[PDB]
């Protein structure tokens, strides 16, 4: 779930979700558009890509459990939907660590008329 997704950032970059990823490039929160800004909001394309994989899911709402094994995630057991939403988060979570030498806070905030190009999934 969002709240959960939220947490799971925050855990692993030490930075709030809202607002360092909530409003960020061109993929990072609501919009949807263009070529991703940079590493990190190419986290958030193929974790919208990943999400988009799972069109009967819902993982707003829905609930999964993951535990650290060495300060790794690993997702838990549940249904398949929050088996399948719970890899898509813990990617994008795994994703921001790693490209948090080049977060920008110029992205923060990004207009959507320059989100330009396309990319497909």
């Amino acid at each position: 779930s969002l709240l959960e997704f939220g947490k799971m950032i925050l855990e692993e970059t030490g930075k709030l979700a809202i607002p360092s990823y909530s409003s960020y490039g061109c993929y990072c929160g609501w919009g949807g558009k263009g070529t991703p800004k940079d590493a990190t909001d190419r986290c958030c394309f193929v974790h919208d890509c990943c999400y988009g994989n799972l069109p009967d899911c819902n993982p707003k709402s829905d609930r999964y459990k993951y535990k650290r094994v060495n300060g790794a995630i690993v997702c838990e057991k549940g249904t398949s939907c929050e088996n399948r939403i719970c890899e898509c988060d813990k990617a994008a979570a795994i994703c921001f660590r790693q490209n948090l030498n080049t977060y920008s806070k110029k992205y923060m905030l990004y207009p959507d008329f320059l989100c330009k190009g396309e990319l497909k999934c």
